[PDB]
């Protein structure tokens, strides 16, 4: 509603590290504050230019790392990007692997999740009066996806096509005996622990959300098992792919996603009773 | 406790859709206010005559549909109904099926279900000193299950007489890699979101509850997935059946419960320490 | 912090039954109180000298069983033995057992366990500024697990030496759907209430942790059902059982653990961001 300094629009949001945010890149950036009605998301918003494309950019952490996942103001976080009038969502996520064909360093853009999460606290924007239940068959935009595996290609990175992301509480990483359900069991395919409420809200807010994850462990699965610095360690060894990746997809995004490949952009016409 | 007109009483509790009440057979309606200890229950409760017998009517969600599962204080509902003295309660549920013959249309009269809510906030009455931990092996009320299914059937209408209750957290509706683990792993017959923890409440309270489902879909695995507008649109088509089954069962809920054919009627006896 | 009296130390704390304390071992028994920033422990904290070694006995569910598992001030509790000194914390309680072989009046040295709980709040101690996310793929610290089990066998009490624990909300009992779900897909062996998060806080704490289990119970699985009485009546009938192993084990611990089979021992160096 409220935004310091007011007036400020952009199309295109990046939720995910710091790293990702170029000043290289971004022309004219502009620190910004966006009044929520759930207080603080997790840092200022930066807006700026990348090839006449306006660009929000919105680090889940905060700087600095600051804020776990279980800790995040999701409701806070999705409702300033929308207020700012964006369309298009891409987040950037470390996950651990569950198969030893998705491999530390490389990109999956899931298509799938399943939420095995406890204490986020909100799952919803909707408490009441007007009862929402969106429909999440085919949770992820379909479009930004497609654009996504493109670019991965086109610059030669590995990027698998598909994947079943198990949402997980944290902070703590998982016990062998859990990990053994999530691969033998659940048959999922990769492990995080940001992906939901966020996921949940942008459909809600009917904006067209897909996930870069990047692949930094096998989890429980190798020699050693996972820890935080390694994630750490790896996904900074590699956000500049990442970071390539970003830049060669947002150009793209100058339009408006496409209505039949955005399962959530009109979610509200038959999920509100 | 309190109850605002003072000193009413009912001996059949349901719990459900507004629509479930006809003011063209319910005798002296009164509109009843009941004081909880955890403040407002969904609605006013109504209680009214059915043929010689005092009914207590709880729409769960308020008039008007105004409350989602996960804000429902179940607490205060099942203490009201508990307050004014009835031993029957008859939940009416809208649910979805994960088997094809269980059809969109059909009744079931579930007898086990599995909890994977996340965010109720409170799954019992006994927060201690005295610590409570009721058995549910078998949580419905066989007694009730049984008069249900008999009343289904002398009415010519498809009763599932058994079925596994998946409960989710919602508001939103499960993915296909959700849908998938409910199905094919858990082996669940159908999904719903509000079961837990009134069914929890129901047992601790010593009451005699059953679950009158309607299936109104099939989630994920028909052409197109489940929408609200979907769930509402069918429920409504065959509200009538419901009420018809329910003016059929009232009057044969005259008496008490047999002990030996209701799970929780005397379940504080073996779970308080 | 702040302890009453003042410079009470201890080396080797117990989380348990209030049963598991023996007057007439424990010399010169002090009842402590210690601040905590999360507010009261379970009850106070008894702290005497077992040969010569000094332990701190806190029931985790107070004196009189008046707090029950989802209303336990787990952050508070592994706080309060943390700012004592202590290095080893052996934790007894009592399970059900989801397999035939494991059988009540058994001891069981678990080793893995899968968290199915929702409703604790607070499943850390590190909400931001500094992220730990601590591995816990094998939870227990080995050390103590080894010796429980030589404990056991040397005793003659049968021991069975790995298990994986499933925790489940409560305060109610799994319905038999839920039952074949941990029994049949997830595969675990015991099931029981107060592991998570004791654990997690625990292996946060750097602390070597290990849970001594007594089965009290085969969950829905036996002619009879579980209920609370008959888990109280088992576990009071062979306390006995476990003090003779607690006073066998306790001197043992005079020294440190091993760095090498103490998984949270330096949990921290890799887990902060
Ligand atoms: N193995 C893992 N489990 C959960 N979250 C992760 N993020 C990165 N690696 C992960
Ligand atoms: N498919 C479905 N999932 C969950 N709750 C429902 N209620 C009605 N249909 C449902
Ligand atoms: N069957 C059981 N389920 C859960 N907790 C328990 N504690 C003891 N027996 C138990």
């Amino acid at each position: 509603e409220i935004t310091r300094p007011p007036g400020v629009r952009a199309h295109v949001g990046v939720i995910g590290g710091s790293g990702l945010y170029d000043p290289g890149i971004v022309e004219n950036p502009v620190e910004v504050k966006v009044s929520t009605p759930y207080g603080n998301p997790s840092d200022f918003i930066v807006v700026g230019d990348v090839a006449g494309v306006k660009v929000a950019f919105l680090p889940r952490h905060g700087r600095g790392h600051r804020i776990p996942p279980h800790a995040i103001n999701y409701r806070a976080n999705i409702w300033a990007l929308k207020a700012l009038g964006v369309k298009w969502v891409i987040s950037v996520s470390a996950v651990g692997s569950l198969r030893e064909d998705y491999r530390p360093g490389d990109f999956v853009v899931p298509d799938q999740f399943i939420d095995m999460t406890k204490n986020r606290r909100h799952y919803t924007f909707y408490d009441g009066p007007v009862t929402v239940h969106v429909s999440m068959a085919d949770p992820f935009c379909e479009d930004l996806r497609q654009r996504l595996i493109d670019s991965g290609r086109r610059l030669g990175y590995t990027v698998h096509e598909r994947g079943t992301y198990v949402c997980i509480e944290g902070p703590r990483f998982s016990t062998r005996a859990e990990s053994r359900v999530w691969k033998d069991v659940f048959k999922a395919d990769i492990i995080g622990m940001t992906l939901v409420p966020e996921i949940n809200l942008a459909c809600e807010a009917q904006l067209c959300y897909a996930t870069l994850a990047m692949v930094t462990d096998y989890d429980v699965w190798a020699d050693r098992p996972v820890t935080a610095e390694e994630v750490e360690r790896v996904m900074i060894s590699n956000v500049e792919r990442a970071r390539r990746m970003l830049y060669d997809v947002i150009p793209k995004l100058a339009g408006e996603p496409e209505l039949e490949r955005c399962s959530c952009c009109r979610a509200l016409d038959t999920a509100a009773i």
